[PDB]
């Protein structure tokens, strides 16, 4: 300093979180920014607070510990997917944190997402498993249309093929899948 910028108390706590998420929880409560360490309290703070590192958040929610799993479930429970297409729901969800690397962690996120989506949109799909597998196909499509340096763009035909049989052992309607394809094509997640 001695006259350099001072950080707010909240900004100091956010810095602690971004360095080590679990260390911030007992500090946020101590300082009154967090009511308690219940899954719902923590999940709400993650979603309400600006300036959190999305990779730090994703890694925290993705930890293979039952308490972190509970927080992640609460995090998904805060989303309102009612009336959204599965693409709009996925966009809202995946733009709020960075998915971790290991497949088993990803699967936890995507299964809970699928369950929440079907709970709030009864009659779109008969089974959460349909929304679950479709979500991976949509993530792959998103990558191949907008991000990939090592694959050509995925065609609509290929996207249809990739989802054969997923509706309780039957194909989804072509028009339904074409709609989702275009949603992804026109606005990257």
């Amino acid at each position: 300093g001695s006259l350099k910028l001072r950080k707010t108390a909240l900004s100091e706590c956010i810095a602690i979180f971004n360095n080590k998420p679990k260390k911030a929880i007992p500090v946020l409560i101590k300082k009154g920014f967090l009511k308690d360490d219940s899954p719902i309290s923590i999940a709400k703070w993650l979603l309400e607070t600006e300036g959190l590192d999305m990779a730090a958040v994703g890694d925290y929610l993705g930890e293979g510990d039952d308490k972190n799993i509970a927080i992640m479930h609460a995090f998904v429970d805060e989303f309102d997917f009612t009336g959204m297409s599965i693409v709009d729901a996925l966009r809202s969800f995946l733009q709020s944190f960075r998915l971790p690397g290991e497949g088993q962690k990803i699967d936890r996120f995507m299964l809970k997402f699928a369950e929440r989506f079907v709970d709030q949109n009864p009659g779109v799909f008969s089974k959460a498993d349909t929304a679950y597998v479709l979500s991976y196909s949509l993530i792959m499509l998103n990558t191949d249309l907008h991000s990939s340096q090592i694959k050509n763009k995925m065609s609509l035909q290929e996207f249809l093929e990739n989802n054969e049989g997923i509706d309780n052992g039957r194909d989804l309607p072509r028009d339904f899948l074409e709609g989702l394809f275009n949603e992804i094509a026109n606005n990257e997640i």
